[PDB]
């Protein structure tokens, strides 16, 4: 176990664990420091760290020393020895809760028994050097008798106060001679700046502070985590492995950049979760080569070491056994030390993957940011850690007593407001980027912390275009970012239990080494920029401290003119009633109003945008940042549903994605089983080369983008905040411009208003995170994953070649196996690996993300082709290239026509690299088609000749979709050139069809055994497609007539799109009816019904049906409708251009027309033509019956017939009828009835029979609400124009 001393500053020095040390950086010169052992090898300095600071940098100044931290100054901390007392004891009781878990005391037990080899690369291998200044410190034993007398000892941490930032904690190395021991296998004491009251403040961003804007917000840290954070980097130092490698350095050629440190791989190991992902698998292993060399070295020595000359009485034996342990060396009976791979391996990911501050913070219950990449807020000073009843040993914060251990509630700092205290903005100091505009220039200052961070090109190991040597040794070479804690926690020979040597030795004669020199920088850098992205737009909605009055303006150029205008990016009605101001008796009516607006204008990020395949927009993201690609102007559902995530990027990343190297492979001649070794070597190989090229992609993803859309979060988040607080200051001038008289009887409760604009905001921010979260996938998987696959398919081509031709010169030594691996070799280089996050990351928010995802059909569409600008597009995200030629027709309603003429085709050249050929074939096609009426002088060809439309083929393989006659067919061809149809036929001899020059929906989906056709959301057609073999259906896409077509055929087509996997009856459904959904009513065809345009009138309940103007009567008669007079067996129909030519005329003009569209609900007058007039369709007032005859004359105004319409649809399924209702006027809600037709009995002199006729019932206005919807009901009408694909 571990003991932790106890003793007070005052205490008289002992000379033993109690001494004037005399520090590493002080040169051996200067004064020395009472410091105190709290533990072997470890030491405490009450004192502030000095070396290297400037005595004036201990105050706040115009400069910072670090540009991404909010620096906290205070010279006055630590000026007493009360105060160093305090300091004392606060260090033993963090110590005392690190020790309180298995987990901390192991850290502990490991940094205590963690001892710097004696000597650095300086030393000769037969050697052990103690003479160094970062294996020996001294303390200064001179009492009475020759004052200045000092002995050596070895240490392995000492601890200081902090430095000029209080806040800045730091584990620090020591140098000499320009080389680090800590960094090379050898370790060396080590020493921290560490501050235990002042601690960072966080917020994890998708989440909330207690969801509460007006209150305080975020979470204060445990200074127990920022301890053990820095212990890991001892833990480090002390075993040698704080190696430099390649860092992620981030990009600053764009003044929105954030600017910092390069960050090296040992600092985002140490803190863990994502963080070790942004190393990419390369540098990973870059790493873990250079700390094994670096062991190799150190086990050499032991096996050399002969004595110290440093010093004689160091016991060489002891030592041995003591770094034996240390690395995990094995000896065996001879003595002989060497490396065991096992050992060395569980020991360097303990080290590196299993101490982390994430795995720590975990196991603690303590709560801590998500990621090394976040922005750091203010910091805060705790009250008393001393003070049990606000900080435990065994609980920190979060004390079960004051029922603060449920969501980290003792950490909340808006809820435990006891355990800390504001700090004063007057000490604060950061680093700022003034933004300044060409004009005096107006100037806005940003905190570099803001701005986006962007890991730059260089931040990425290139070491995959390196050539790779295969041979029968050749092995996998996987690093595994991850550690099972639990293991660790339990792990049995980790702890050393060999003796610990004495820590005194001889004095220190040899000062030489090298301190750290520091000083501060401007904390505010002035750059000119004209742009107005996100900061302008942020600042815009802002206003002065000293302005009480403002009012809300959509303009954004005058907020930033006027101080009191300030920016909104919600509606226009909402703008105005937030500026209204009204008298004392309606203003709690006004503010009900506004706050209910608010709500509902922040919830418009819930708007869904189905039709266009996108499930989740947030329509005001762009008005209100402006961020990325002027997402500000314009319509921005429209803008994203063209470019998608990319254009809300502030900036598009190079990617670095090399030629992977060519692989080298052995020739073993003669040798049958090495050869077949070397090759079976390479393929495994390859796979590491399709994981570690994955790696690469995450770490890019995750640095480069990932990150500037976590800013864009932040960013709305403060967007909608602004709002809050400028619609709550507004409310507050009003109410108080009142006098007390007046409040005193205006019912207002401020705290509710914030509470509901609060839950608002709330509401706005999941679906902002999960909208943004989308975006990110999205664009590593459309735009970086691709790419990468490029590159990997070629390497695999080129690697194929190279296999086979290596398995031919080889071909006598393999003997009759050449052909089983020629094979072999192309089984396996076929089968692609498919990316999944969780191989590179462990991190559940990232997971989440990615599984969400993957759930969403909708990001199964390979293709989606749209209309935009005359032209059709692939907005499926994976940019196929398509080529439009001019035979095509295009109109805005997303249909395109295909006719027979040779330019009227569309050729679609696919995206290579998507993961298509699952190897087992699993896609589906979905459109809507209009397919002609038959020419019926021309029947027989109609139904012999047989055309191709869509055709998608490759190297004779592939899918195809044709025609012949009234039936639409689905054929696949795979790489044997065997073919398997399925198809769907519909009838020709029907007085009425549903599909006969009709749109209609279409789905065809593929899995391993069917291929299965869908008609309008129902299965028509099923075949067994076992047999086929590899379907190649990524080659181009040709949309053209082909065939022996009449010159007259043409086909029409709407939504095309293809998935990569098989719909299931549930999403075919529901395509079907999101992408038959209108505002307006359809025609007969299915086409928008227009206004002013002669219809026919079909009637759902008597198809064979129409009607006809009575002769002598102002009625309308039905009559039956003509049929195919011909004789051909093949074909049947009723004639469709009889009866009546009806024509929709628009009641009302100015209200919604300047469109010739029909629109639900709409009002109309339903005319016709009756020879060279128009006439209209009128009902009777006064009828008592149940149902009676409408009345057919010419248009005129009498005050005893209704003569308005409203067209309507009760049906809530797809249809192309519509119903029309007659009520008393616009206004009232009093329905005379619907029209229809009724059958009436007339007896007469002579006849004796049944006519039906054209009317109203009233009887319908109930049948219409029974579900499901009757079809057949006859109230049900559509409408018939004349149409090219239609003749009789």
């Amino acid at each position: 176990p571990v003991t932790i001393n106890n003793f007070n500053y005052n205490d008289p020095i002992d000379n033993n664990n109690i001494i004037m040390m005399e520090p590493p950086f002080a040169r051996g010169t200067g004064r020395y420091y009472k410091a105190f052992k709290i533990t072997d090898r470890i030491w405490i300095i009450p004192e502030r760290y000095t070396f290297g600071y400037k005595p004036e940098d201990f105050n706040k100044s115009s400069g910072i020393f670090n540009r991404d931290v909010c620096e906290y100054y205070d010279p006055d901390y630590l000026n007493t020895n009360d105060k160093k007392n305090i300091f004392l004891q606060t260090m033993i009781k963090l110590f005392n809760r690190i020790k309180s878990k298995p987990l901390g005391e192991k850290l502990l037990e490991m940094i205590i028994n963690g001892i710097p080899y004696l000597g650095d690369r300086r030393v000769p291998l037969e050697e052990f050097n103690t003479n160094i200044a970062s294996v020996t410190v001294n303390k200064l034993i001179s009492n009475p008798g020759e004052v200045e007398r000092k002995k050596g000892i070895f240490a392995n941490l000492i601890i200081f106060g902090p430095g000029p930032v209080l806040n800045e904690n730091e584990t620090i190395d020591i140098g000499i001679q320009n080389h680090f021991a800590s960094r090379e296998g050898f370790g060396g004491i080590m020493q921290m700046k560490f501050c235990p009251e002042y601690v960072s403040v966080f917020n994890n961003v998708q989440e909330n502070k207690g969801a509460s804007i007006f209150n305080r917000r975020g979470y204060f840290s445990d200074p127990a985590l920022i301890l053990m954070h820095e212990l890991i980097h001892v833990l480090h130092g002390l075993y040698g492995i704080k190696v430099d490698d390649l860092p992620i350095v981030p990009n600053e050629k764009k003044f929105f950049m954030q600017s910092t440190d390069a960050i090296q791989a040992e600092e985002l190991y140490t803190f863990g979760g994502q963080d070790p992902s942004i190393i990419t698998p390369s540098t990973d292993k870059s790493i873990y080569d250079k700390v094994l060399q670096n062991f190799r070295g150190i086990v050499d020595r032991l096996n050399k070491v002969l004595v110290c000359i440093s010093d004689p009485n160091i016991n060489i034996n002891i030592y041995k056994n003591k770094f034996k342990d240390k690395y995990k060396f094995v000896e065996d009976s001879e003595g002989k030390y060497s490396i065991d791979v096992e050992s060395f391996d569980k020991l360097y990911k303990s080290l590196m993957f299993g101490f982390t501050e994430t795995n720590i913070a975990e196991n603690y219950k303590i709560k801590t940011r998500a990621s090394y990449f976040s922005d750091s807020l203010p910091p805060v000073k705790i009250k008393n850690l001393l003070d049990n009843e606000i900080y435990t040993i065994e609980e920190g914060f979060n004390i079960s007593d004051k029922d603060m251990e449920k969501e980290y509630r003792g950490q909340n700092k808006a809820i435990n407001k006891q355990a800390y205290e504001e700090i004063s903005k007057e000490h604060l100091a950061v680093y700022k980027i003034q933004m300044c505009k060409s004009v005096p220039g107006i100037c806005i200052d940003v905190d570099n912390e803001d701005l986006f961070f962007i890991a730059d090109k260089n931040s990425f190991s290139d070491d995959l275009s390196k050539n790779e040597r295969i041979e029968y040794n050749t092995q996998s070479n996987y690093i595994e970012n991850d550690f099972p804690i639990n293991e660790l926690i339990l792990d049995t020979d980790l702890i050393s239990k060999i003796e610990l040597p004495s820590e005194n030795t001889e004095s220190l004669t040899d000062f030489n080494v090298d301190v750290p020199v520091y000083e501060k920088q401007p904390a505010i850098k002035k750059i000119f920029t004209d742009e107005n992205t996100i900061f302008q737009y942020l600042y815009s909605q802002t206003f002065p401290l000293d302005i009480r009055d403002i009012s809300l303006t959509s303009s954004f150029d005058d907020a930033l003119l006027f101080s009191n205008k300030v920016y909104s990016f919600f509606s226009m009605d909402y703008i105005k009633t937030a500026n209204k101001v009204v008298e004392a008796g309606l203003f709690a009516g006004w503010v009900k109003q506004i706050v209910n607006d608010f709500v509902i204008e922040a919830n418009k990020s819930n708007t869904m945008d189905k039709i266009a395949d996108i499930s989740l927009i947030v329509p005001y993201i762009g008005l209100a940042l402006n961020v990325g690609n002027e997402t500000a102007k314009g319509n921005f559902e429209n803008a994203f549903e063209i470019a998608g995530a990319s254009i809300l990027l502030e900036f598009i990343p190079e990617l670095l994605i090399p030629v992977v190297g060519a692989f080298l492979l052995e020739s073993y001649i003669d040798n049958k089983n090495k050869i077949i070794k070397t090759i079976d070597n390479a393929l495994t190989k390859r796979n590491e080369k399709w994981s570690d090229m994955y790696g690469l992609i995450v770490a890019q993803w995750l640095s480069t983008v990932n990150t500037q859309f976590y800013t864009i979060k932040e960013g709305m988040y403060k967007a909608l905040n602004y709002q809050a607080q400028a619609l709550e200051e507004i409310i507050k001038y009003r109410y108080n411009i009142y006098s007390e008289k007046e409040k005193s009887n205006i019912n207002i409760d401020f705290n509710d208003i914030n509470s509901k604009l609060n839950e608002g905001i709330n509401q706005a921010i999941d679906n902002i995170n999960n909208f943004i979260n989308g975006c990110s996938v999205s664009y590593l998987m459309k735009k970086m994953i691709p790419l990468a696959v490029e590159k990997l398919l070629d390497f695999d081509n080129t690697l194929k070649k190279n296999l086979l031709n290596y398995i031919d010169e080889n071909k006598l030594y393999l003997i009759g196996s050449a052909e089983y691996e020629k094979s072999k070799v192309n089984k396996y280089l076929k089968t692609i690996m498919p990316f999944d996050l969780s191989i590179y990351t462990n991190d559940t928010i990232l997971i989440e993300m990615f599984n969400k995802y993957n759930s969403e059909i909708l990001n199964n569409i390979i293709l989606n082709l749209r209309y935009k600008d005359n032209n059709l597009i692939d907005l499926s995200g994976y940019g196929a290239k398509v080529e439009v030629y001019d035979g095509v027709e295009l109109n805005d309603k997303n249909q395109f026509k295909l006719t027979s003429s040779a330019n009227s085709k569309i050729r679609v050249t696919q995206n290579q690299n998507i993961i298509f050929n699952s190897v087992f074939l699993d896609f589906s096609v979905s459109f809507w088609i209009r397919i002609p009426k038959y020419k019926n002088d021309g029947i027989q060809n109609y139904i012999h000749n047989e055309y191709t439309i869509i055709n998608c083929m490759k190297n004779n393989s592939g899918w195809k979709i044709s025609i012949r006659g009234n039936r639409i067919i689905w054929t696949l061809i795979d790489i044997n050139g065997k073919t398997k149809s399925v198809f769907f036929e519909y009838n020709i001899r029907e007085d009425i069809s549903e599909y006969i020059n009709r749109w209609f929906f279409v789905t065809i989906t593929n899995n391993l055994n069917n291929a299965k056709i869908y008609i309008n959301g129902k299965l028509e057609s099923n075949t067994d497609i076992k047999d086929i073999r590899e379907v190649i259906a990524n080659g181009e896409i040709i949309f053209k007539l082909d065939g022996d077509i009449d010159r007259t055929q043409f086909i029409w087509m709407k939504y095309f799109s293809i998935f990569n996997t098989e719909l299931s009856q549930s999403n075919i459904e529901e395509r079907y009816k999101i992408q038959s959904y209108s505002e307006y009513l359809k025609d007969f065809w299915g086409n928008p019904l227009m206004y002013n345009k002669e219809y026919y009138m079909f009637n759902a309940g008597n198809k064979n049906s129409y009607i006809k103007l009575k002769k002598d009567s102002p009625v309308g008669e039905i009559l039956t409708r003509s049929k195919y007079n011909q004789n051909s067996k093949y074909i049947n129909y009723r004639d469709l251009y009889i009866g009546e030519k009806f024509i929709i005329r628009r009641k009302s003009n100015s209200q919604s027309i300047n469109d010739d569209i029909v629109r639900k609900e709409d009002y109309i007058y339903l005319d016709f033509f009756n020879l060279n007039q128009e006439w209209r369709v009128y009902t009777y007032k006064y009828f008592k019956k149940e149902e009676e005859k409408l009345f057919l004359a010419p248009i005129s105004d009498s005050d005893e017939f209704y003569n308005t319409i409203q067209i309507k649809e009760y049906d809530e399924q797809p249809t192309y009828s519509c119903q029309l209702l007659f009520k008393k006027d616009e206004e009232s809600t009093d329905e005379i009835g619907l029209i229809g037709i009724h059958r009436f009995y007339e007896s007469g002199i002579v006849f004796e029979e049944y006519k039906d006729y054209f009317c109203i019932s009233k009887w319908y206005l109930k049948e219409v609400k029974r579900k499901p919807y009757n079809l057949k009901l006859g109230c049900n009408w559509q409408f018939i124009p004349k149409d090219e694909g239609w003749t009789e």
